[PDB]
């Protein structure tokens, strides 16, 4: 006879946990994460900001190389989220613990994160990570500012409804950038079609494509540096060939399609 | 090089993970979970009553074993808790979601189960579970009636500063039968003497032994039934070797006082 | 010299605040709050739904035309929302201590009723209220069943981001009555242009208008009556001069152009 | 015919409204609070701590406080509470949103803070305030170091579940000052025998007697500050008058035994 199954973990590809030194995007700019798995550090004259932490375990790698970079632990004041999936989100409540940030985030991506990512429209409890509580809810648009640099919010629900692309603008040669931070476009075994937890899911991503396409955006970073075409191990030529924003989201519309017909046909 | 470690599911001995039939306690005091976990399924004529629900995936099974003795979903009207462990309260989320329960804890039991039992004071992020919130707070000594049969909580804080025994009377051959389901007393591989995040540990199991030595207590039950001499597996004589309240108290005391003993000497 | 003001209580109109008998709308569906805040009772086979509370001190007379319609606390199964602010999410929290209900919200819903509306985008902490938790978040388009009575969320982002129209079908003469429980379209004292804290204000609004206009609509409902022409203490033409949904959007949309106009100018 | 009563404010006398500028207790420890409620501002090398903010409308007014200190909304590092009533955490969601403090706090003044004062044990929902979320949960007898100053949680049970005294050393005129911020031991208004909601108060109450009496305790500061016969308006010597721990315990147990033996007679 047969007991139930034992938990399963959530387990990721070997490079998506590999650690790298800081690399550095613009001047105030750095990817302070893993190999494939982004984590930018924000450094301004009154305090940094941290958009995504990555996995769960992530959290003293994150610490070290804050401290690298001259940022103590009471010197992070704003954790900024993608989404609030667990190689994302995974070490916030932890961060929270450890240091001086706060979590600003959008309605969807406040109650997500504070149930763990559990109870998730898609995954259900398979994929879920320490809970954690935003001390701010942020609207479509608003903006945060830390030290003079100034966050722009840019809903694109669809991956998970909470969705959200941030912009900021750094400088490198004396000259603006404009980078644009854009969330995953995928919906990775997704039902897209008559999905009763998302009614609304394909108007979503249609919507949010055209979101992406039109972000001020020299520079485009992914949670996934590989959707983007970043190599983080690239070195002096790890942005090289990295997509504009346009193409990333004309690059996702089309997959997306692709993965409707598929789902028409299966 | 070396990437950092995959996460680590929380496995445990199958027998944990083992279903089983309905095994009756008393006239309406039912064991509904596993062959190593204990699921106690109250019925009275106004809704039932759970008292944990073991590990994350024994929800549907518990919802089985609760169809069998005519309790659908929505006549499941209240869900107590020992304490708020995964092993324990790991399928509390799962079953507020599908059924009509209500959950009702003490403040410490509500915090971890909102944390999904992360940052745990011992355990740290090791052992974690879908978070849910609580209902009802309950007080030291205070009782909840639910269609007749009132439970009595009595606090008996250590293994968790939430740790809480639940007692009722039911009946059995026309006599009352005074039930007490007391909590673990266990610390496994705790930090008994000197902890920063539990200063006064050693004088709260001290405290509760003496609760649970005189509790009301014709038949003890415990979430281990291992711990209190139960063998779910024998049938008719399944509670025929079982401990009184007194006994599991001074063998968990004797146990306590070895373990910190070897803690000075290790 | 001069004390700091004491805090000021939020005090409506009188009539907000009197008592009504039910009064019945279709086969299940039940006027239960009071003569100038709505308060859906809709009873089903297997169990009841309300649809908001109205004010805090509104909870026993709700619980008392309950009790005169059949239904008992236990009854209670689900609360839905127009809208989470004092005046109609207000007994939401003593609801549910005292009934078997829980709630079911979008996600912006849940978060301002989890902080008792505090923090309002507009009025910041001047109308609060006692914070509840939500035990379902719901989507766009979303529908939750109850006896077989099926009810769906439309967002209407705008009043609050988290405003949603409830529509089910009910039966009158034998016959379908499609209802549409639709929220304010007010933006009392808002900054409509340039609001930091809503940057997509207006054009939530627009949205909004369209999605109004074009519910399924035999008949309209709304969290003030008087906003769609209702006069439940009209007794049988209680209902009789209620607008359209397509005239209640109009109406909406007209004001708003004006008062977009005003600020402009003011 | 009669409407249901309007909302009535939490509100209090005029001095515990009336504010003050800074009064310094020790090198590192001022009172910015109002005449009549304490708000401790302790000002370390390595940031500041508030122990508890008065009433809601204080928020301004303690900000403006310690500006004059030299401490910045971005210094202010750890809020810390005697209990989570609304004349002593009033201002603290607040206070979380324009700093950046943390609350530390035990699981019981945790979830009364985060119900904003709702569902009291003895008031109902009559004292409300903003809800907050704590970021830290604190054990009996836990320190928390900021600066190089240490604070020791004491729990003194009663007047709320969560009453917690907080200690620490400071220093005047080069010898060391043991401060004990103390919390009310009073019972207002309270049903002390057979009370459902709180079946231990008397146990509770006696046990805190006797916590309060054995604190480290050269300086006794109240969150009342007559109730230590402090006088913040006095200059000079505005603490000359102050209670020891010992005589603040004992006058509190006399009070208390007056009001059981009333209570018996009533
Ligand atoms: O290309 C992307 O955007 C991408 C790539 C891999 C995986 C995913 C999502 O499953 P995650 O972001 O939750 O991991 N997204
Ligand atoms: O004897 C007991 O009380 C016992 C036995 C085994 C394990 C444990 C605790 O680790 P759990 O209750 O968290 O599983 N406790
Ligand atoms: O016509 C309406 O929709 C209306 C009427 C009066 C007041 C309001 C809003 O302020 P409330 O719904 O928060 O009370 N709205
Ligand atoms: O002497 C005291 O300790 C005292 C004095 C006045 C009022 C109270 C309590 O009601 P509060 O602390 O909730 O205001 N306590
Ligand atoms: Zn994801
Ligand atoms: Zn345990
Ligand atoms: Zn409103
Ligand atoms: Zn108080």
């Amino acid at each position: 006879e047969v007991p139930l199954p034992q938990l399963r973990a959530y387990t990721v590809d070997a490079s998506w946990l590999q650690p790298m030194a800081p690399l550095q995007i613009a001047d105030h700019t750095w990817q302070i994460g893993t190999e494939d798995l982004t984590a930018l550090l924000v450094q301004t004259p009154d305090g940094a900001v941290l958009l995504d932490g990555g996995m769960p375990q992530m959290a003293s790698h994150l610490l070290d190389n804050m401290k690298a970079r001259g940022v103590t632990p009471r010197d992070l004041r704003l954790i900024l989220l993608s989404h609030a999936h667990a190689d994302h989100a995974g070490p916030v409540a932890e961060l929270k613990r450890r240091t001086g940030a706060k979590v600003a985030a959008n309605a969807e991506s406040a109650v997500l994160l504070a149930r763990g990512g559990s109870d998730d429209l898609h995954f259900g409890d398979g994929i879920t990570y320490p809970p954690a509580n935003a001390d701010r809810i942020v609207m479509d648009g608003e903006v945060i500012t830390v030290g003079g640099i100034v966050f722009t919010a840019h809903f694109m629900a669809g991956h998970t409804p909470g969705s959200t692309a941030w912009t900021w603008t750094d400088t490198r040669n004396g000259k603006p950038v404009r980078i644009a931070y854009a969330d995953s476009l995928s919906a990775p075994g997704y039902q897209l079609q008559g999905n009763p937890r998302y009614p609304h899911l394909i108007e979503d991503y249609r919507r949010s494509f055209a979101t992406v396409r039109a972000l001020p955006c020299d520079v485009l970073l992914t949670p996934h540096p590989g959707a983007s075409n970043w190599d983080y191990a690239a070195g002096a030529r790890a942005g090289a060939k990295a997509l504009t924003c346009k193409a990333y989201a004309d690059a996702a519309e089309q997959k997306f399609d692709g993965q409707l017909a598929k789902e028409t046909a299966g």
